[PDB]
């Protein structure tokens, strides 16, 4: 359970330990994920001091037959396995249409490779959702030790719809404009080969580890208290349904999950997903990631 230091990624540094994914989105979402040389011009990445900005475009209005709002879609050069991924987030992009995410996975082996989601939701709805994306043969037992709440216990990609096995977390402060307004707070994910877990820890949290909060190279999982979200490997190989895996955090809008009209009217935006996000440039002066850091332990 003791882990030390393996990166330490602040300001100016992502820009040399990650790169810019300039791709159609996977998703479908009425996005133009940017190069680096792009976004930095464009000020859609600003890296500097002890702050990380990842944002969308909130001037430009778009035209309907070009390609989607800017934003970008950030991965680390680096890969994973057993290891511990702490993120220090001081805002999440908010605003209707809004899709960020946090998460780690091996895009060049999807679904085989696993997918962990661990800072992620739609169109303002809070509560944040902690979730795994796998192959076939991964699912998740009714009752585990986590403060969170599980909907889908099926990890399985070519199950219901895709939506993997998710967890909830109790506070509204872990997403969304409730995370914004509270400072944001800190997302911890350990991986082992038995397990996956997840810690949130409001901005204000009387009882946020040290270990989190401070970032100190040495760490002790042991003494951080229930997980917010837990992944045993009780119906589920952890080990053989994940292998090395970069870290992304990206925004993307509408799409697979967030366009849905039930979801995005659902949540009281108005029209549809695809219109709003053309025609509301200022609505999204809000949809930015502030990071203040993001290490890695092992
Ligand atoms: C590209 O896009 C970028 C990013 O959006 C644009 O950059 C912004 O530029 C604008 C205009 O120039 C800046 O606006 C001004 O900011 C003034 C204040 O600046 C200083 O304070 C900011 C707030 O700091 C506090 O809060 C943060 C947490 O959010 C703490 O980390 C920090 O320590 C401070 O904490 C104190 O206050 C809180 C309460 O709020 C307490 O709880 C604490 O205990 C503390 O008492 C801060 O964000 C700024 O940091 C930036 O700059 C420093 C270097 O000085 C750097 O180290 C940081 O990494 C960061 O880059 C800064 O210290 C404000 O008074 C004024 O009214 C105005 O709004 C804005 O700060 C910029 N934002 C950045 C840099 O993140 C940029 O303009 C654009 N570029 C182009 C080319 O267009
Ligand atoms: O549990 C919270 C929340 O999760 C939502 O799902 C999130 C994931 O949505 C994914 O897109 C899916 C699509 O994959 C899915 O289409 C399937 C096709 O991909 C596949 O080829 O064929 C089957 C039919 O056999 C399709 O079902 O369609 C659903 C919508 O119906 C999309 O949501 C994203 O790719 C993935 O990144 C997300 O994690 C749920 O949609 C939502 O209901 C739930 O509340
Ligand atoms: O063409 C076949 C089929 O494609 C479908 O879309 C999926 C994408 O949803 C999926 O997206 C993955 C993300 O959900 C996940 O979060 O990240 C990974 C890594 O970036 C993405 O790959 O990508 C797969 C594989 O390319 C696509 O098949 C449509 O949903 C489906 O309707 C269509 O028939």
């Amino acid at each position: 359970a003791t882990y030390h230091l393996e990166d330490n990624w602040v300001g100016s540094a992502f820009l040399s330990t990650f790169t810019h994914e300039a791709i159609a989105d996977p998703t479908h979402g009425r996005v133009n994920y940017v190069d680096q040389a792009t976004a930095l011009a464009k000020n859609l990445t600003y890296a500097s001091g002890d702050t990380l900005i990842l944002r969308a475009d909130h001037t430009t209005t778009l035209s309907p037959s070009g390609p989607g709002r800017n934003s970008v879609r950030i991965r680390s050069i680096k890969t994973y396995t057993t290891h511990v991924a702490v993120f220090d987030v001081r805002h999440m992009p908010q605003g209707c249409g809004t899709w960020p995410a946090a998460w780690e996975t091996d895009e060049g082996d999807w679904p085989n490779g696993g997918e962990v989601d661990i800072i992620e939701g739609v169109n303002d709805q809070s509560p944040n959702a902690m979730t795994l994306h796998t192959g076939a043969n991964c699912a998740m037992p009714a009752s585990r030790t986590m403060t969170g709440h599980a909907t889908n216990n099926n990890c399985d990609v070519n199950t219901d719809g895709n939506t993997g096995c998710g967890v909830q977390a109790p506070t509204a402060n872990s997403y969304g404009p409730s995370f914004n307004a509270n400072g944001g707070g800190w997302y911890a994910m350990e991986r082992t080969n038995s397990f996956i877990k997840v810690w949130f820890f409001p901005r204000n949290a009387g009882n946020v580890p040290n270990d989190i909060a401070s970032g100190p190279a040495t760490i002790n999982t042991d003494n951080w208290g229930t997980p917010t979200a837990f992944f045993p490997n009780t119906n589920c190989d952890i080990g053989s349904h994940f292998d090395a895996n970069n870290i992304i955090i990206n925004l993307t809008f509408c799409g697979d999950w967030a366009g849905q009209a039930s979801i995005f009217n659902g949540a009281g935006c108005p029209g549809s997903c695809v219109d709003y996000v053309n025609n509301n440039p200022s609505a999204f002066a809000n949809a930015y990631w502030d990071i203040a850091s993001v290490r890695v332990y092992q």
